[PDB]
């Protein structure tokens, strides 16, 4: 019989532990960490085994600080739940008191760094975006953005960022930090994902292109672009898709961490230093030694050292729930027409081999499953569930051609790929019996997935799904776009791909849940579903909730949407 | 600030999961057969001498009533995953676990039975009527139609007794034969009959409840003569009782008489009382000649004790954490709307302050009641921190005939009243804070009755397995459904439309949580699909649940997990706000 009440237990226990980002190094030598709970988040100095907490409410971030100033930029939401952000700011010898900055009119801070001398920042308020010094004559606003716009990187009087600036693309900007103004460093047919600025005031950034990632020199006095050449070729070699994360440390070397297959690396001027396998966050240089953040499926956000890999500040959980979430590995899959799917897999340390085992659909479709931490991936496993993470064709993370293949094909290949993943699973002795669970387009695969391939799973868990693309297309400006595109513009693709005019094919018992009042997934078009499968006699679970935030933050927001999928597929395994 | 979730899980999971029996009667070489929940699921057993023996394999919903000494037991099993189409399996008590499905009976509702080791008998709808039947080696035999919901009581010989609902609510008695079929119907213009037995004299003894007493009858057969039947103690009669639970001839001849006034209820052998357990008894049968009924009250889940020392021969256990979260139960008579007093059993939650969070939870049927009897719901409540109001609205059992039948023609109306007064009664005596409403299947109904009706009242609600429309909900429902429906509402149409609650969405204020198995039958989901596309319409908040594979009567750990969790969670956020 299920153990409800231990499933809770274990989904409150993930919910709860606390993940940290590692923010830079303040107050000559101290880490400045980010440490996230519930939903709830604090800043705190870390030095020696020790935390001291900085803030004393909770804050929703902190700005970049130059190495080594004596103080640290809060961001704090003015009312709850509103995006109108005010600045705090903490002096690091006097945690706990915090001077808000009254030159600063409440607004939606978007990112910033504090150099120590001067605070520099994006908003955006009714009028405008814009970027913003604040220094101690008060606030000047140094120019006006096209569009969402984020600081990277200050040195001396050169600024940096990346700006939402058009065409679908990331582009590069500079300001100056005395005069203001704004220049556009176009990415061309790429994206422009981090940059930072070298000490001979050249613009280092990670070009993103349709294939391979590059590193690129942006010579700011005239908008030169060249390929960044460093003194080892671990990082060429290395053949990155993405770049995650650079900047320069103290001491004038290049630190990047870039990645590919859902997993990171890092390196210092080319040369690779080993990391903890998963992804990693920025690099800085602390009392000589190397220190990142790391997540992997099987590993909540924490911080370590390089290259031992020896966390200094880590989430605790229980010696039980620990062994429940086992390790994660990178599987290529075969799919039908021979193109192989890259396949994330977390083991569960309280099934067997073979076991319960699900499929578990990522949303979008334009989305990655990575080798990161995630609540929903590591309940399943709590709970007695090897989970299956399959990069279907529509995915980032591995090239325009990949994500592409989606388009005019919607519940087509791509199914196929999840479906390639589930046989694989059963096949390769992982699993004993096989589940599909997925939220949005998640959820709408899961519903094609029981119409089209009856028999491939056990039972289903379909989340705030689409049922219907010609109903919804009607009732939908953007998403209207979005679902012109997705099914090249053909009514025929959009009848036929719907779930909704298949419902008599479905054998398996199905789980909805559903939001009560959003617009993107209206209710109306599951009440319809929920009517047909009633009159055709299917049996389905059905929770629909007001009022759910579309990310798993808290306890309440696990209990309303992840932990009835995680009991109904306890149930299921009867 | 924040619900305790785990909390709740784990105490939810053990009221649920805690053994309850009842006793059915005895079988095989003088062994109790007992329906237990154990072990997750509802099942059948053999008890003798301190061990149990399980009959059936599969979960089942119930069994048919033996006769002494019988060689078998006829599990009775739903075979359409809630909706409550039965069949029926057979079992020799020498050979456990192995089943025998009867297939000249084709799947259908099975309203009770009797099986005397040669026939079984037992009475059943379908789409199309309700009937008596019998099976035996001349296959499936229909004995006589019947005008409406009717139950089996007791075969002796060639004559079966039964209680028949067959109409204006008022319960008529009935006879047949097993030989020749047929049916007799035996009316009083007194009252209700509630139980019948068929003494060695080939007469029905039965028990006739009045407008506001009960008491014994004998009533001839062969010419319905209804004479007061005259017991050899006056302990019965010095008793009092409002309603007549159940009453049976033993074996030796001596006639066992379970009664009842305020909740409680005694045990009667021959008109002398017998010592018995505070709470309520269900049937009462001799085995190796001592006396054994079932027990239970609001502190004790259904157990099997024996008379008069109460020691329990099967029980389950609480933690006694759980048994101290039950502050304490009493009886209050609260005013309603016309003067009429409104009998109300309050359970005190020891992890609720006063005033604090208080539910009025509505019982279903409506032909049923609060009484001192174990409520998982509210066993719940008050380990959540909810003080749990039970009010007996007109309807309920156990006050009268004149009570009871208050409802005939006016639901939503003057029980609404009472319950709504019951609410009111906590608000002002100091014990509710705040109050919810929240109720199952008929106490779903009311959920939405309220809600509708009174916006304004509760802060929020909760309604289970609920009727949402009446007329909807006739045209989905087989004979017996049908037949009820059109007693309740008095035949009216007119009562049908304004008297469903899903005509009247518009008015809802206040947070309402829907739960509901899919598969239900008697409370059908087709309305409660509608109703979730009315407050969509009208722009209401509400949470719904839908459990699979499950209909109104949930005999599973995970079924009602399912159905009891999300109610508790819900009003613990509701609280925090
Ligand atoms: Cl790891
Ligand atoms: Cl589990
Ligand atoms: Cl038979
Ligand atoms: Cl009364």
């Amino acid at each position: 019989p299920v153990e409800f009440s231990r499933i809770v237990r274990d989904v409150e226990r993930l919910i709860a532990v606390e993940k940290y980002s590692l923010q830079g190094v303040v107050d000559g030598d101290k880490l400045l960490v980010v440490g996230f709970s519930e939903g709830s988040v604090n800043a705190y100095l870390y030095d020696g085994g020790e935390t001291v907490k900085l803030n004393r409410e909770p804050i929703n971030s902190v700005l970049d600080p130059h190495y080594g100033v004596g103080r640290v930029i809060l961001v704090r939401d003015v009312s709850k739940g509103a995006e109108q952000h005010a600045l705090f700011k903490v002096n690091t010898s006097r945690p706990g008191e915090e001077q808000r900055l009254e030159a600063v009119k409440p607004m939606r801070i978007l990112s910033g760094v504090d150099t120590g001398e001067a605070v520099v920042f994006t908003g955006a308020t009714e009028d405008r975006v814009a970027l913003y010094a604040l220094d101690g004559g008060g606030l000047r606003e140094l120019a006006r953005l096209p569009g969402f716009g984020f600081v990277s990187d200050i040195r001396g009087d050169l600024i940096a960022g990346l700006g939402f600036f058009g065409g679908g693309r990331v582009s590069l900007f500079t300001s100056n930090l005395s005069s203001g103004g704004l220049r556009v460093f176009d990415s061309g047919e790429g994206s422009f994902s981090s940059a930072s600025i070298s000490p001979g005031m050249k613009v280092t950034a990670g070009l993103e292109t349709a294939r391979e990632a590059r590193l690129v020199t942006v010579d700011p006095r005239d908008g030169s672009v060249e390929d960044l050449e460093l003194p080892s070729k671990d990082f060429s070699s290395y053949r990155p898709t993405a770049i995650t994360w650079l900047g320069y440390l103290p001491d004038g070397r290049l630190a990047v961490v870039a990645r590919r297959e859902g997993r990171s690396a890092v390196f210092i001027d080319g040369e690779r230093v080993e990391a903890p396998q998963g992804n990693h966050g920025r690099v800085v240089l602390w009392r000589g030694k190397l220190v990142t953040s790391h997540t992997s499926l099987s590993t909540p956000p924490r911080i370590v050292s390089l290259p031992s890999g020896e966390p200094l500040l880590e989430g605790g959980l229980p010696e039980d729930l620990r062994r429940s979430i086992a390790g994660s590995r990178l599987v290529w899959v075969e799919s039908f027409d021979g193109s192989r799917v890259p396949t994330y897999v977390l083991e569960s340390g309280r099934a067997p081999t073979p076991g319960p085992t699900v499929v578990l659909v990522h949303g979008g479709p334009f989305a990655e499953d990575s080798d990161s931490w995630d609540t929903f991936a590591a309940s399943l496993a709590a709970a007695g569930f090897h989970v299956v993470m399959p990069n279907y064709r529509g995915s980032t993370g591995y090239g325009e051609e990949w994500r592409l293949k989606i388009i005019g094909d919607p519940c087509g290949g791509e199914l196929e790929d999840v479906s390639a993943a589930a046989r694989w699973a059963r096949e390769s002795g992982l699993a004993s019996e096989l589940y599909i669970m997925g939220y949005s387009y998640g959820g709408y695969m899961t519903l094609c997935a029981l119409t089209m391939k009856p028999g491939l799973f056990k039972a289903g868990v379909a989340g705030a799904s689409v049922v219907d693309w010609e109903e919804m297309y009607e009732l939908s400006a953007a998403f209207r776009n979005f679902i012109e595109q997705l099914t090249g513009g053909s009514r025929e693709i959009m009848r036929s791909r719907s779930p909704i005019n298949h419902v008599d094919r479905i054998k398996e018992p199905l789980a909805l849940i559903h939001p009560q009042n959003d617009s993107r997934t209206p209710l109306k078009p599951l009440l319809r579903l929920m009517g047909e499968l009633l009159a055709r006699g299917k049996t389905f679970e059905a929770h629909i909730i007001p009022d759910a935030g579309h990310a798993i933050n808290t306890m309440e927001d696990a209990v309303k949407i992840l932990l009835p999928a995680v009991f109904f597929l306890a149930t299921q395994r009867e």
